């Protein structure tokens, strides 16, 4: 006997494709503010690694993150004002691996 | 001589203001954690344990992390998206970490 997508399968599909926005856009937020803090750090990096898993982030949205934080011009101004100018090797590391 | 006459302002820094775009920064990726945890169900031990981790590196406060909680429980949205995802009992343990301590 044949069953198909009602309703609520679709109501519960966009619940998950909104999840997995605030999910994003929360580690997006993340990563933004370590980057204008200063570089990575293997503290930053490891709790990275346990904010990926708790949201579903994969590494390679993870490393596309780091790297749009990167080379943002506004977080790498506060980064120059906050911490001085060393403020990305490690997150360049970190982006390509 | 050595030092311009005509000063490119370009060179400028704005301290102040980035002191405050940080702190900006800092509130919405904790606030935008806090949501997105609260639309996936109720709160873990494991979530409370990860969240204090990023509360020491964002320089968040206990009372601010408790607000957060409080905020994110009783936001219609985000409670309807955990009902959904992960049933009926989606809010206890979030209401129980927004009330204690104080």
């Amino acid at each position: 006997p044949v069953v198909w997508p009602t309703l609520l399968d679709l109501s519960r599909d966009e619940c998950k494709r909104i999840l997995r926005k605030l999910e994003l856009e929360a580690y997006a937020g993340v990563i933004s503010a370590l980057r204008a803090q200063g570089d990575l750090t293997k503290e930053k990096k490891d709790l990275l690694g346990e904010l990926s898993k708790v949201l579903s982030i994969s590494t390679e949205r993870h490393r596309a993150e780091v790297r749009r934080a990167v080379n943002d011009e506004r977080l790498t101004t506060i980064a120059h004002n906050m911490s001085g100018p060393n403020s990305s090797s490690e997150w360049s590391i970190e982006g390509r691996r």
